[PDB]
């Protein structure tokens, strides 16, 4: 093979946070900065003022602190690690209370009880799958309770007869017994969504911090729309213990992500949301989508055996973050006389660049939500090369 | 006390359009059944007797024949309620032993019923496997050991999950159980008797016959849910196991009453006779869309003459099963009413205080009557009830 296996793939699934397709894409502004810091040497671990070594995370935490309002903050390889670290540091040998309904598998390799076991912490599971009350948490408190933990169900959701302990209650319960409260938000949403005209209950750092939760973690590649990372924020007392754990060194973030992260956080401090693609995509205007949808169909009419439509559909745009959410978008629907849709999808994934699309009832769909403007021309040229042969 | 001069349990007209309603008494009974119940209650009977042999007999006997035939299990048994069945199954086969179950199937149904809580009081030992959202065969098999007494699956009747989710195919469980020689218990909960797709309602909901022929060793369910009968815990399965269960002294504490046994038998006989329309819970879920409309405009016809009354007829998607089919979404015709003098919040409040009461849905200060759960004899009574409240 002359070719590298890692390829740019055209996402037509209309799924913005896609665990399979590389999660959050990055803004050209961020990547340029990353590219700059990677092209030569730098002040990675250095103080230019004093002429000696300095802490790498230092640059970042300041932003996090003022953005989230938490006393201190830290960042490690990924949220998986965040969880592992937080547990291993605070709960080794001791008991961590958690709802039977928040023991989650995210991805293929991550399971709360599995990482938790490996951490050295002792799982104490309370309540039921579908309903969990405050009593259940309190009931399970004892001498060896180190931690009150909540995990946000980022990849799935429950409906029907359902209950859940209000975080406030959890903070309350924590304060009573003097037990720290750890919240794995996971989506790493930085700020309240309702500020962008998207009304959702999705917990963010800032808000769940000001709720009095002692520790909150999340990924950087999800709702934060940054590079992969485990983000931790909370009580300085705690973060301090965390940083000091030798394991934290094995979880230490790389130069690239660090740079990538800091640029991302600058954008947020400067309130330039449109400049982080996950946010832009999820707040894209319903008109902007039809405008894109029709723009593509204009390029598709001239090719043979091709049936082009454009529909309006309720999709669930956030894959690994906002599972409940349903938003309307415009899909460009296409069909060929000679080829079944399943056969076409298969060829599209094998194309260069590959094209991954949603199928509905033997009707091949491209959801514009997650398609770029530079992608359109490339789908034309890629469709004709397969079908005009 | 003053409120003692009259009974508190009253008939109540349900306009919530919610067929299986935990609050409003669950499944109503057909008059055929009620008559039969009334007949066996009115005097003495063969309850525990063998008229052939002139000596005492099992009460369950009457019923077991029907269940065994309908579901295709070797033997069957009936206790007070499904909670009890679950309690009894576990206390019989798993006391002091381990029961493997998915972390996603540890349910709270009702306020007072929690699998892990009752399983504990059961004497059984809970070995929970997998995760909330995803559970694989691996999880089940990996937790098997010397003290493993049971592989258990509980059907999520009152809630459901969406997103990244995994579940073990029943077939694989059975295959896993046959491998290690461990019995498999399915708490269906819904006690649905026959496949729903036969009535034009396409859903995955498990039924007795189908889950038995798949090689599950024990299946239980409620009587007053999708079975459309009176309250009961129904167990069907392998004779060797039913036997062990029947002999548990606790099963006498859970022994069913003359009334439900009667009601149950007639209910089942209706199933044998394939007269589904004569069991309200199935009739109400299988009602034709036209029929609902037909019924909705026949109501509107009666209410036009009432002063201050604005009346429309809408078409809406509702969720008819409360405690059995939470996913199921079905279209129905509601009859919507509005008054100029009374707020709908105040009008609903008065309707519940009526004789007979009337419970309906409220949506943005508009009052909804869902035709799904309204009987034909109830229309007239809604007219007379409204005019009495509004005119007076
Ligand atoms: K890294
Ligand atoms: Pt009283
Ligand atoms: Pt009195």
């Amino acid at each position: 093979l002359m070719k590298p296996n890692i390829k740019r793939v055209i996402n037509a699934t209309g799924v913005v946070i896609n665990t399979n397709l590389g999660r959050a894409p990055l803004s050209k502004d961020v990547i340029n900065f990353i590219s700059e810091i990677a092209n030569g040497y730098s002040n990675l671990e250095y103080n230019l003022e004093e002429g000696k070594r300095g802490s790498r995370i230092a640059h970042i935490e300041k932003y996090l602190n003022e953005l989230t309002g938490a006393e201190s903050s830290f960042v490690v390889n990924n949220n998986a690690g965040a969880v592992f670290l937080v547990l291993n540091t605070l709960a080794e040998g001791k008991e961590v209370i958690i709802s039977r309904g928040e023991l989650v598998e995210i991805g293929g390799s991550f399971r709360i009880p599995d990482i938790m076991k490996k951490s050295g912490a002792i799982l104490r599971e309370v309540g039921t799958t579908n309903k969990t009350k405050v009593s259940d948490y309190e009931g399970a408190i004892n001498q060896n309770t180190a931690l009150l933990m909540k995990v946000h169900k980022s990849n799935f959701y429950m409906e029907g007869f359902v209950e859940e302990v209000k975080l406030e209650d959890l903070v309350k319960l924590g304060h009573k017994y003097g037990i720290p409260t750890y919240y794995d938000a996971g989506s790493g949403l930085l700020i309240n969504l309702k500020e962008f005209g998207i009304s959702v209950d999705e917990p963010n750092f800032r808000d769940c911090i000001s709720l009095g939760i002692d520790l909150v973690s999340g990924s950087g590649d999800k709702l934060l729309g940054g590079p992969q990372a485990g983000i931790i924020v909370g009580k300085k007392n705690l973060i301090e213990k965390i940083k000091k754990n030798p394991i934290a060194r094995a979880l230490r973030i790389d130069k690239l992500t660090l740079s990538g992260l800091e640029m991302t956080l600058k954008l947020y401090f400067e309130k330039r949301y449109e400049d982080i693609p996950v946010i832009r995509m999820l707040t894209q205007d319903e008109k902007a989508l039809r405008q894109k949808a029709k723009r593509l169909e204009k390029l598709l009419k001239d090719i043979p055996g091709l049936k082009i439509s454009v529909i309006k559909d309720k999709a669930k745009p956030g894959g690994g973050s906002l599972p409940e959410l349903e938003l309307p978008t415009y899909c460009v629907a296409i069909r060929h006389d000679r080829l079944s849709s399943q056969e076409l999808s298969r060829r599209l994934r094998l194309a260069e660049p590959p094209i991954v699309c949603r199928i509905r009832e033997d009707q091949l769909l491209f959801d514009m939500r997650t398609v770029f403007h530079e992608d359109l021309k490339t789908i034309k040229k890629t469709l004709q090369e397969l079908l005009s042969i």
